[PDB]
This record gives structure tokens, C-alpha cells and sequence, in this order.
RNA sequence: AUACUUACCUGGCAGGGGAGAUACCAUGAUCACGAAGGUGGUUUUCCCAGGGCGAGGCUUAUCCAUUGCACUCCGGAUGUGC
């Protein structure tokens, strides 16, 4: 609930493939700033999730206030931020441990 | 029903993966101990020559469950062609 580096994004469509999902949500959330990675798994566990890796946190506060809802698929999108910093911030912090 | 002699009617010969390495078996080699080789085995590497085992892996739909916070690929089963 507290802003975040990444944005973490559920309730998605399972029956697109990962390079489909990892292309469209790129295009889709690009309009908000510039995006490092989109990480797509669909697995049990992480099917129906990406993680949008933005360089600011305000890119990603922007783009949960404006896609909360957004039809995705015919699914209103459910975003929130992402719990813990991602590897690729971590790292870029110095923050990382294993 | 069996064997013997004759006439008549039918019909193509050689064979059983192949090339190397075999110290060991067989051939118990016709000259005062002996062969080599070869032939017929057993052992041993290959052009893989066809098959049997289908573990593992590749493509895509059906069915079931999941609202899941990851950054070392990977939920379970059936079907199509490899």
C-alpha cells in the first residue's frame, strides 16, 4: 500500500500467452513513463500477474490511479504496488540482499 | 502298404549383417619343444544394417484449480504429429 519503485498488477486475463501479455501490457503502460521490464510468469502461483518495473515511484502512483479498473480482456485491471523492491532496484539502491 | 526295372508328367545355381583388433578355445599341424597363417568359435571397436524398451524432451486444444508478490526454467491428466 505504500509507494513503490514497481507496481504489481492482477486479475488478468491466464489465457494470454507471456510474450502476448509482456507486449501488450508494454505498450499499454509505456504511456506513463519510461519501463525497465514486465515480468510475466504462468505458473500457478504467478499466472494472471505482472510486475511493471518503473525508474520513479511517481510513474508508478500515476499509472495505479489512472489503470485501476481498466478493462483488460474483458477483466477491470486490479493494480497495487508491489510488496518488497524488485532485484533490478534493489540493486540499483544497494538495498539488495539474498 | 513296402522295395525293385521301364515309360509319361512337373523344376534356375551360391549363400545367411560387413569391415578392423582377438593375449584366450578348437583344428589336440607328419619328424626328437613349437609354426605363422587359415578355417570354425569366444573376446573387442565401428559404417550403424534393421528392429524391441520409450525414460527424457518439442507443437497445440479439452478438462480441473488458482486473485496468486516474483525476479535459478517447471500446476495435474487425455488427445494430434515428432
Amino acid at each position: 500500500t505504500r509507494p513503490n519503485h514497481t507496481i504489481y498488477i492482477n486479475n488478468l486475463n491466464e489465457k494470454i500467452k507471456k510474450d502476448e501479455l509482456k507486449k501488450s501490457l508494454y505498450a499499454i503502460f509505456s504511456q506513463f513513463g519510461q519501463i525497465l521490464d514486465i515480468l510475466v510468469s504462468r505458473s500457478l502461483k504467478m499466472r494472471g500477474q505482472a510486475f511493471v518495473i518503473f525508474k520513479e515511484v511517481s510513474s508508478a502512483t500515476n499509472a495505479l490511479r489512472s489503470m485501476q479498473g481498466f478493462p483488460f480482456y474483458d477483466k477491470p485491471m486490479r493494480i497495487q504496488y508491489a510488496k518488497t523492491d524488485s532485484d533490478i532496484i534493489a540493486k540499483m539502491k544497494g538495498t539488495f540482499v539474498e
